């Protein structure tokens, strides 16, 4: 049953058993409750005037927070950050869902949903201690199509930034797009001044991760019709998944969540992306690519 299915869900989840994501298609709600793990979050939007902003509070029970929420999406808008429980990982808000739409995580796992801003990145910072031993908490990007998301590791703490455009930009996400990535991850860092000036790709953003992070995850999209997003270095520490690739698929979406669990005492972290088609009427999803990562 979809109760039994669920609990056996969250038992998996609770051991680290990032298995019970696969092939399940993206986990996203525009839902907001309040969840147990503290974590910072900051947002880093190209407008006119530039926008920044840092938040060191909680997200509390209904009740989204203005400078991160679209207004451009929707009757009323939707978050561009929000937090939610387990009971119902995905809504009728999200297209790339399919099981999670049915089956659940139970209200014992916390969710933590980070998509870009309209045109820029938004991310988080949130340390591994935070996690308690039966309370699973997961990271999730909602539905890539085109975007790009990145999670890293330093000293104790896992960071996960989002970044692209709501709007037709062509060649944002991988220029513009870096730039505020890297901004954000600069003000999680404790540099309120962050200064990127030079030359922006997503090379870019592989030489900033590999030296300045201990490890780390791409999850993008790369295309021969927008070069900068083509990435040609390569980087011991620095790991990369393209979801898209050109023109493929030509109708789908990718993913990206993070679940943080402590396990035994010992706090593990996965990481896990995906890359899915869909069909003219977007009723069924197939997973086409997958990315496993343990940080």
């Amino acid at each position: 049953s979809i109760e039994s299915t669920s609990k056996s869900n969250f038992q998996k989840l609770s051991r680290g058993n990032i298995d019970v994501l696969k092939g399940r298609g993206s986990i996203s709600s525009t839902r907001q409750r309040a969840i147990y793990p503290y974590f910072e979050a900051a947002n880093a939007d190209e407008q006119q005037p530039l926008f920044f902003y840092i938040k060191k509070d909680r997200f509390d029970n209904h009740g989204y927070d203005q400078y991160f929420y679209d207004n451009t999406v929707g009757p009323n808008g939707i978050p561009t950050l929000n937090t939610y429980t387990g009971e119902i990982p995905s809504d009728s808000s999200s297209l790339g869902s399919t099981y999670w739409k049915k089956y659940n995580l139970t209200n014992e796992t916390s969710i933590i949903r980070v998509s870009n801003s309209a045109r820029g990145a938004n991310g988080i910072k949130i340390a591994l201690e935070e996690v308690q031993e039966g309370k699973p908490v997961i990271i999730t990007s909602g539905n890539l199509s085109g975007s790009t998301t990145i999670v890293a590791r330093k000293e104790g703490y896992i960071y996960k930034v989002h970044t692209g455009t709501t709007k037709s930009l062509a060649g944002f996400t991988s220029t513009t797009g870096v730039k505020k990535a890297v901004e954000v991850l600069e003000l999680l860092t404790k540099e309120p001044i962050p200064r990127v000036e030079g030359i922006m790709s997503n090379d870019f953003l592989v030489d900033y991760l590999s030296e300045n992070f201990e490890d780390s995850l791409i999850t993008y999209s790369s295309s021969e019709k927008k070069p900068d997003s083509q990435i040609t270095i390569i980087r011991d520490n620095v790991s990369v998944f393209p979801y898209f690739l050109d023109n493929i698929p030509e109708h789908g979406f990718g993913t990206s969540a993070t679940v943080l669990v402590r396990v035994d005492g010992n706090v593990v972290v996965r990481s896990l992306s995906e890359s899915y088609s869909l069909n003219a009427d977007a009723s069924e999803i197939s997973v086409l690519k997958v990315f496993s990562k343990k940080f």
